[PDB]
């Protein structure tokens, strides 16, 4: 068996979008690269907007299994220990998936108005993490300058902000990342550290 | 008098990459803007690239003048308070010049070998400020786990990164930043102080 029609569509997507960025991209080069009438692509997707929204769904849906997976199981443990361990896997996928990698980084250069609707629909899943790092951090024994607020903040902006980070520095060069993974993870258990001594008692 | 037709050209640059960014601006829009003949813009700038590429260039001279004004001042002072108080500064120039933020925040959409080019071209006068801490940092209690080389890595991402998320987060709305203006001044002042922390002895 082959993949179906519309997986074969998504697979050239996440493929043509990630090489050339969403604007660049065009559905007749994707059709191609799917080996599909230029047809198909309306069909299945109705417009150029949409197959790259399905897409990013696909793939994200993807990664939050993965985080589900990795949450489910490790619930229990400190929460800068949590993020460490994560980051560390999320290299790894990153490595070994380069193509959907340089896709999730695209989101940047879309047009407001559908990066803003993907956010909008991503925001119930993103907000799994969220929530539980928020509920973690009042087992922390922080510091009477620091807001719990402040400290979500700072986490999750260093959390999202080093991913960002290694996907733009890495962006089409896997091996590369396969080459500097532990100097990175080692660089990260410190500043994670850092965070922690600054933020705590 | 008016302003010259370069000026006049990079100043409708500057607001329709801001506005619409790299790929979707036409130079004819641009012309149109700038109240000049379409035929113009290529006798000033050859091409849209080269548009865009001096305006950036343009833009980012104006940064390193106002950069070096508060270096030459306030280099005696502790890196951290320097940094707070150049960010707070960076802040205030950027919701009295939102057209110029907006523009600035653009360098991600465009081909890699445009925003490649920019860097390089950049690295000289971005060096500066970076070659800056890298010296003051000597003069910090370190902890021994901290290399300097995290230390100075951390403070950059945390300095490029706070810009980069509050140019994206306030893009065209200029009123909003000034809303939440001393707010985020007070975050940031608590992020340094937590670095700070967690950083030294």
């Amino acid at each position: 068996h082959m993949l179906s029609k519309r997986d074969a569509i998504l697979k050239a997507a996440v493929e043509v979008f990630g090489k050339k960025g969403y604007d660049r991209a065009t559905t007749d080069e994707i059709a191609e690269k799917a080996g599909v009438a230029k047809g198909l692509i309306f069909h299945y997707f109705k417009n150029k907007e949409e197959l790259y929204y399905q897409a990013y769904m696909s793939v994200t849906e993807k990664l939050q299994k993965e985080f589900e997976n990795f949450l489910m199981k490790n619930r229990n443990r400190d929460i800068f220990d949590f993020m460490e361990r994560w980051i560390e896997k999320k290299l790894e996928y990153s490595a070994s998936h380069p193509e959907e990698a340089d896709f999730l980084i695209t989101l940047v250069s879309v047009d407001e108005g559908l990066r803003k609707r993907i956010l909008l629909d991503l925001e119930k899943s993103q907000r799994v993490f969220f929530d539980f790092v928020r509920e973690k951090l009042k087992d922390l024994d922080l510091a009477e300058d620091v807001t719990e607020e402040i400290a979500l903040k700072f986490l999750m902006w260093f959390f999202s902000g080093f991913e960002e980070v290694y996907l733009r520095t890495y962006q089409g060069k896997p091996e590369l990342l396969k080459r500097d993974m532990n100097t990175l993870v080692e660089e990260v258990k410190v500043m994670l550290r850092i965070l922690k001594k600054g933020m705590t008692k």
